[PDB]
């Protein structure tokens, strides 16, 4: 494992020290994201390779439905889902200004919550859920609880689409300069993670990131019976 650029601006380096505890890490996570959005360093928002994941989830729903956007950022995917007729709940640690014009355009069809995914209450509220680059930044000890919340929030026939950084070789854990964690996955590794979280993968796509010279891995799953 060697340091490498993960996006236009950020080089990430393999973690070699003991990780910050999950409680401390939550603050590191919020701090980096709020600074990045404030500064306009959210280079993911306008990356063209980020657009296929939402269309993939819609294809697996096939109808207007109720969709959770977990880690929704500025709302690009939320707008995409609303344009298909979905009702959407968008959740993020950081509330950006762009949620207001979206609320104006879509009214009661969109709901926004500026909270961690883990704070979402309820069960069986959504037909679909999209994680477009959120899970792969969580503390590894929090993957299970994060995915279990998604799993519980989905209805029995729910679909979950997740996009992560694709690894070249066995996936490793890295950190950016602000100490945000980045996990890259192989397809077997991501499938194994989902199966352990009681999801059964039904599709997976390697989405090129041409300007970054990398790929996203976009996997869709149902609940395991
Ligand atoms: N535990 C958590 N709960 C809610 N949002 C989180 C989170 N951890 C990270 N995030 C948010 O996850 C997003 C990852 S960046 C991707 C943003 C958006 N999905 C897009 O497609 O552009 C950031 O907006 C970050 O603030």
């Amino acid at each position: 494992a060697e340091p490498h650029y993960i996006d236009a601006q950020r080089a990430i380096a393999p973690v070699d020290a003991p990780l910050a505890a999950p409680h401390e890490y939550a603050a590191v996570l919020r701090s980096d994201f709020v600074s990045s959005y404030h500064d306009g360093r959210d280079v993911w928002t306008d990356e063209a390779a980020m657009r296929p994941a939402s269309a993939i989830l819609h294809a697996h729903l096939g109808r207007p439905a109720v969709v959770l956007d977990a880690g929704a950022g500025r709302g690009r995917d939320t707008a995409y889902f609303l344009e298909q007729g979905h009702r959407v709940t968008a959740v993020d640690l950081v509330e950006p200004p762009e949620w207001a014009p979206l609320a104006q355009r879509w009214g009661e069809r969109v709901r926004f919550v500026a909270c961690p995914v883990s704070e979402l209450d309820g069960e069986a509220r959504f037909d679909g859920a999209l994680d477009n680059g959120c899970l792969h930044h969580q503390h590894p000890d929090a993957y299970g609880t994060y995915l279990a919340r998604i799993h519980a929030l989905l209805r029995p026939d729910g679909r979950f689409t997740i996009s992560v950084f694709e690894s070249d070789g066995p996936g490793r854990l890295y950190a950016n300069h602000a100490q945000r964690l980045y996990r890259e996955f192989t397809e077997p590794e991501l499938a194994e993670l989902l199966r352990a979280a009681h999801f059964t993968p039904v599709d997976s796509q390697r989405v090129p990131r041409p300007k970054a010279g990398l790929h996203y891995l976009v996997m869709t799953a149902r609940k395991t019976d």
